């Protein structure tokens, strides 16, 4: 008897709530997480097992991301106030995120201050303190009850791992020098997931805040994707990002490992759903289980448009971050 | 008898030469100077008395300026190979550029480089050497043949100047430090203009890489286009880029020294043309001349948007691009 689990995934969002450009000071049909949700709404329809991520690259890039840290910074640092984009990401019941690069923009304080309001975990599992602890949440572990085909109750236990480019140590030098340190990225993953495995992870999903590349790569490469999927062992599946492209795409079609047309590379599900909320990435994996544990009998990797499939904004978006989105438009306009 | 005088004006172009996302890889209707130049076209159709001008943010910013400084620094540097973003320029016949702070991100031999390639003037005012010479052309006139309301021949000297924000010492602090010092904007133009003046300039177009804010503001101020208009003397017609806005638009209605209807600021006209050819900059100068000195008896400065008034690629700029679009996706797709 199977178990039908979608995963959900969003990346490089980049403070793009609504689909709304502040610097023309115009609205927009193109891009934003309004606009998003509308397809995260439509696929939670269709299963009951679905799970919501984020990729990273989140709070930062456009001045909906520079109010928030602007004006809250305090109240967001002590955790009195959550992050507005956070309070989307809430209201939306995401259960995991992770770090992308421009997390570290605003500095440390600020971003753990920002992983305080969120309800769901935020993991990752390279960034180290200068003497080797985890810097942040590595991982975590969530015991599901999955409905499988017959109807019947199946407890899952999905773990969620995440990775940054070692290359924030020189995007974010000013912030990061001295303060933290970044381990490989395929070091970290090979570290990390006897661990998970021992603590009973069933299906572990990497939130890998890093983009593709079609050969293999050495140890510290900032678009490791490739070598997540070929250098280790337990992933089930690989969200995306980083590059902002598309993934799967037909340029992968003959390329060693990559299947495009069942969106896995050496047979992992992987998505990169481009940038600012413009695709959704989904993940369906079919589970079965056998001597007690858990195995993926048949996966695909797609990504959705919202280009043709959404034409309005989602109202629970909209509700959450109007406010700020409007405290945003008096910022912006002096 | 008046001269009507249009300048048509590109800003933050930012290497979007086709309409074209090459993160996506595909294409779009959303940007891209094929586009613009279709606004172009359809401009310099209805007045021969028509110049076209670059406001700097040009040569940098996507996969097709990056092509450009890998594939060809060399032959770009000696001026062997014009760079192919100013093989389109040169294509439509531009009038005159300037720097943006990005044509500094691949450091100033190639810089050197690319401007040896255009057919037209590539002025800048205010960066200089470390003993205080201009580091680039700092002013140009030309003698113009226009034609006036009676259909008579009317010779105008039109000169054009350029200005960068101070702070590329800051963003381009590898690249510039040592090398380079940067005088205030308003500074530079109280220099420059009395020599222009002197030279016999007409009209005088500021082509301000540099925004706009509501009140005065002091010395290396990044958006000084306000104090341009307010603390100078002798500028006719003002460019203005960098923040990627709007100009004219209502949010400055009511602000001391703005006029919406007539895109003016203490009476110049300024247009900010958003950025990557989404909209066209258009100012509209009638001159009149009394006692052998011409003045701006009237101006007006709109923008107009490529939505709704262009559907398809001009000819001019695919064909002299194509070559190069083409090798850039090899390049994108490794
Ligand atoms: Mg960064
Ligand atoms: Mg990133
Ligand atoms: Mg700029
Ligand atoms: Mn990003
Ligand atoms: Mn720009």
């Amino acid at each position: 008897p199977q178990v039908h689990l979608s995963i959900l995934a969003t990346t490089d969002i980049h403070a793009n709530m609504m689909d709304y450009d502040y610097y023309s000071d115009k609205e927009t049909a193109d891009f934003g997480l309004a606009r998003t949700a509308q397809l995260i709404q439509k696929h939670r329809e269709q299963n009951p097992n679905t799970l919501l991520v984020d990729n990273g690259d989140l709070i930062q890039g456009n001045p909906l991301g520079e109010y928030a840290v602007k004006y809250q910074k305090d109240d967001i640092i002590s955790g009195t106030k959550t992050h507005p984009i956070i309070s989307v990401m809430n209201a939306l019941k995401y259960d995991a995120g992770t770090l992308g690069n421009h997390e570290f923009n605003y500095g440390l304080d600020f971003l753990d201050g920002t992983i305080k309001g969120a309800d769901f975990p935020i993991v990752n599992a390279n960034v180290k303190t200068t003497s080797g602890e985890n810097r942040y949440t590595p991982y975590v572990i969530n015991e599901k009850t999955l409905i499988d085909e017959n109807g019947n109750e199946q407890k899952v236990k999905v773990g969620y791992i995440g990775f940054v480019p070692p290359q924030i140590m020189t995007w974010d030098k000013k912030n990061l020098e001295g303060q933290v340190q970044v381990q490989d990225i395929v070091e970290s993953a090979n570290e990390t997931i006897p661990k998970m495995k021992a603590e009973g992870a069933d299906v572990i999903i990497a939130l890998a805040h890093t983009g593709i590349e079609k050969q293999a790569q050495s140890s510290g490469a900032e678009n490791a994707v490739f070598d997540l999927a070929t250098k280790t062992k337990g992933i089930d599946a690989i969200i995306s990002g980083h590059q902002h492209g598309l993934f799967p795409s037909a340029e992968y079609a003959g390329v060693a490992q990559f299947n495009v047309e069942k969106g896995t590379i050496n047979g992992i599900p992987v998505v990169m759903p481009s940038s600012w909320g413009k695709y959704l990435g989904v993940i369906d994996l079919k589970l079965e289980k056998a001597d007690g544990s858990w195995k993926v009998a048949d996966s695909k990797g797609s990504i959705e448009s919202i280009a043709g499939n959404v034409t309005s904004r989602n109202e629970t978006v909209t509700n959450t971050i109007q406010q700020t989105h409007q405290n945003t438009l008096e910022y912006v306009r002096k």
